[PDB]
């Protein structure tokens, strides 16, 4: 890349690559909290002078999509407001390359205390496969960074995130005279989110709102890219 954030992106993503994807099914400082079908959503609990960081961790897996276009339809900020429903209002900052955007928002008060915002790199990146026995990887990272065009606000408690969505597609081509179609396609989803408040909220409420809210995004997220994706031609 050109833009003066490249090397932190490589290292989040690489970071993801490495400690994102572990596996949390046996790991007994993560807890299942959230399941429902092919979803499952973990937590690990922490917390730093007394505020609530807990690690999310969500995997999922998608009949009829493709890693490539759930990763799309995350990142492309045209879409945003057809999914989302945390925020109440965002823009793009900076736009750093193609797949690169810095973008600031507001979230809506689903927390007992002050209104956060955040301001996060997002970048999409596809992470090639080793051999083409395995799936190439697409991943969306948003994390935090400073701008100059949006200080710290003075209403606003200012949220830093870490959190990518990373995604990987099972073809699983039919044996006879037919074409692949979206039948015959699988996404697996990771999805994990380290979010700090940016200061105290009572925690037996953070915890209930992200075990009400992670899981309700992926659900409407997901189901929204197969509605969007239902009877086009397959982008991998
Ligand atoms: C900082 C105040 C956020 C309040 C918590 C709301 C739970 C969020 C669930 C859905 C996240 C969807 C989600 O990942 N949204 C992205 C696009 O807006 C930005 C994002 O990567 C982010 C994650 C977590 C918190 C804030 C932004």
């Amino acid at each position: 890349g050109t833009h003066r954030f490249v090397q932190k992106v490589e290292e989040m993503v690489q970071n993801h690559m490495t400690y994102s994807l572990q596996d949390v099914g046996g790991d007994a400082n993560w807890q299942l909290v959230v399941e429902e079908g092919e979803m499952k959503v973990y937590r690990r609990e922490v917390e730093e002078n007394g505020i609530v960081l807990d690690p999310l961790k969500a995997t999922h897996a998608v009949k009829g999509v493709t890693g490539h276009e759930v990763c799309n339809y995350f990142w492309n900020v045209d879409v945003r407001n057809d999914w989302e429903t945390t925020i109440e209002n965002f823009h793009v900052v900076e736009t750093l390359a193609d797949n690169a955007i810095i973008i600031y928002q507001t979230h809506k008060r689903v927390w007992p205390a002050s209104q956060r915002d955040v301001l996060y790199l997002s970048v999409i990146r596809k992470i090639p496969a080793l051999t083409e026995n395995d799936p190439e990887t697409w991943i969306v990272c948003n994390f935090s960074v400073d701008h100059d065009s949006a200080p710290l606000n003075n209403r606003c408690v200012r949220a830093k995130i870490n959190v990518a969505m990373i995604c990987q597609t099972l073809v699983s081509p039919p044996e006879g005279n037919q074409e692949i179609s979206r039948d015959n396609i699988l996404c697996k989803i990771t999805y994990v989110a380290n979010v700090n408040p940016g200061g105290w909220a009572p925690a037996s409420v953070l915890r209930a709102v992200a075990k009400r809210e992670y899981p309700k995004f992926l659900k409407r997220f997901t189901s929204y890219v197969q509605e969007k994706t239902a009877g086009k031609p397959i982008l991998f």
